[PDB]
């Protein structure tokens, strides 16, 4: 009976074990870590966000959830933490242990292999640090691992770095996309063959799909005031279950001027608590702000729509785990542009 | 599984991006345009087969050069777009688009000329050349024209400066973030060099460590070339280094040559690092780790390009090489996904 109930869960439990393992394997190679650490905005935001809380970290214990090469854990030790548990489920944990030793910090930072969900710490911790954010914030679905660790291991009143997240959406015009669509009408001048009749085909291929595209934009690509559509306070009880139901909200905005609208961009920021005198540090992935390796996540309409000053853009957006793969971000979008009817598009993160 | 591998191949060419990339490649596309134009005397009033016509652009170049009839054969769903482009340019009487593999297409007649852009990364990735030769044997009239007419492969030892910057990245972490990660160079090396994938990457002339060596010549008019592709294309090479450098491996690349026509001006389309960039870039064969070379360090070996056993359209490279008085070494590569 007890045994029968356990046997019934065995297949789903195993399948998840196996999907988790393939997810962690994405972090076994050097390139993703090179990219993360070359991202100075990301990495310095963590460095400074940690340093700013030095008075609260001095002599205290820290859990680094998903420590990777160990860099954030070493920041915490440099801020005066007495002990840091650097938990890492990917094989990169070996490189983290080497980095820790190479910096003479093997007494301060202990690298523990395996998922944070099952790791055994000697004690509860005074603080948790984690870089858990995926494309569109929630791709990878790592946030639930951080919350799991918090619930199990963070002391009452303990510190979370960062502490909260916000999501934003705006209508956009993608200049690179615009050039790719217009390419076919330029072939005649380059080569003497008129291929302008392929613009429709190009549009279907490049906009008619349902993949979320990771692409970096600039401020001038934004066609209306960005709208916050979600706020995640990481200490909030039951946030774990909300993630499974969907994160999102409704939006409305009004366009700045004339432009070919290609869709929407979403992006996020996270906030580190300020420390004693110090001010709250915001790590932003906005097109208005210095570029990061997250870029923005683009949600293309089926085809362009021309907008004008004060064209109204509204809708609803929800971020979900995808059906076949929980670690793949899915976006359900409802939107209405100007006097067009309301439309629906269901996206999944590109491979 | 054979039905299914072709389908995934032609799906690639069903989508716009590959054709945009090919046509935005000005060196590629103008080389064909000029190469075709140059042979107007062989083409005027004649019939042409375009093997793998794609969006139809080369077939239209042929009609513009005065061909009376062009059979644009295309196995992917892009054949629909080619037929639309042909109609849109008023050439439906001159260019006929025929769907399906050239191996089984039925033409109404033999042709005076074949044009084809059949070249993959490292020349032979995709394994399209056998389709062109199949068409030539079956459909090209005796003495007919082939555009391009020949191909050549080249190899040179290289020091990839961009790779070197990636390997050296870890030693620069301390300066900006105050954490010493120079101990990860070994790891970075194993990840970036220790794999057995062929990497498509553009190099500078400055990255070439010795005189490039031709290691194969493909004369497309030769009966028997079909079977050689099956045995492997390649042979030995030897060269001597220009100066001091951390050698990372070898680059291979190719050129193709269009006959000169009346004007007797052969046009070479090159993918060399010494020439303007093309979408083929070069194909890189990295050693497991760097080896230091000096002026006059001798580099020799043998290379063979083959289809992969499990996927005939995937390029495989068997390399044997000897640097200086190092022991001879071996590495097998397959084209990256
Ligand atoms: C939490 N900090 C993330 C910060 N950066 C996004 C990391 C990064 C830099 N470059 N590239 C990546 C990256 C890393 C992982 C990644 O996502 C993986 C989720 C997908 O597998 C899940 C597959 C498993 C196994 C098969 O079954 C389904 C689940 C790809 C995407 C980009
Ligand atoms: C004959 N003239 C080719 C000229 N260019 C190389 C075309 C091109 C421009 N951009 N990108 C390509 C490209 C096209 C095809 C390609 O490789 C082909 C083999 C690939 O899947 C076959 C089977 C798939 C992938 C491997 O695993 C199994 C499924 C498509 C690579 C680059
Ligand atoms: N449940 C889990 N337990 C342990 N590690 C995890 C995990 N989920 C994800 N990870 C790891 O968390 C890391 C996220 S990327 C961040 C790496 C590092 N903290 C840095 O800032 O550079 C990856 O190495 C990934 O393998
Ligand atoms: N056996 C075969 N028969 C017909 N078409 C083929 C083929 N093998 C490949 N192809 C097609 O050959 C084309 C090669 S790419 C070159 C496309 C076009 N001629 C241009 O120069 O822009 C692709 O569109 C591909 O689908
Ligand atoms: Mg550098």
């Amino acid at each position: 009976d007890g045994a029968e109930r356990e046997a019934a869960l065995e297949r789903p439990r195993r399948t998840k074990r196996e999907r988790d393992q393939l997810y962690y394997e994405c972090y076994s190679d050097v390139s993703v870590h090179e990219e993360m650490i070359a991202d100075r905005v990301r990495t310095d935001a963590y460095r400074l966000g940690i340093l700013r809380n030095w008075a609260a970290l001095r002599g205290k214990t820290v859990l680094d959830v998903g420590a990777g090469t160990g860099i954030l854990s070493i920041f915490c030790a440099q801020a005066g933490a007495r002990r840091v548990y650097a938990v890492e489920a990917s094989a990169i944990w070996q490189q983290a242990r080497e980095v820790v030793r190479f910096n003479g910090l093997e007494d301060r930072v202990h690298v523990l292999p395996g998922p944070v969900e099952t790791v055994e710490l000697p004690e509860q911790v005074d603080a948790i640090v984690s870089e858990w954010m995926g494309y569109g914030l929630l791709h990878e679905s790592m946030l639930s691992s951080v919350l799991h660790a918090r619930t199990k291991w963070l002391k009452e009143g303990g510190l979370l770095l960062p502490a909260s997240a916000e999501l934003f959406i705006a209508p956009i015009s993608d200049q690179m996309l615009e050039w790719r669509l217009g390419f076919w009408s330029q072939v005649k001048q380059h080569y003497g063959v008129d291929m302008s009749c392929l613009e429709g085909f190009a549009t279907r291929c490049l906009m008619g799909h349902s993949e979320i595209v990771v692409q970096g934009l600039s401020g001038e690509d934004v066609l209306a005031r960005p709208q916050r559509f979600a706020q995640l306070e990481l200490s909030r009880a039951g946030l774990e279950q909300e993630l499974q139901a969907g994160v999102g909200g409704r939006f409305r905005c009004s366009c700045y001027g004339s432009a070919p609208m290609h869709g929407f961009a979403i992006w996020f920021q996270v906030t580190f608590p300020g420390g004693e005198s110090e001010k709250p540090l915001v790590l932003s992935t906005s097109p208005f702000h210095p570029a990061t390796h997250w870029k923005q996540a683009l949600l293309y309409l089926n085809e362009p729509v021309q907008v004008e000053q004060d064209t109204d853009v509204s809708g609803e957006i929800t971020l979900l785990p995808s059906r076949d793969n929980p670690r793949r971000l899915r976006v359900l979008l409802r939107y209405k542009v100007g006097d067009q009817e309301e439309k629906t598009k269901d996206f999944a993160m590109e491979d």
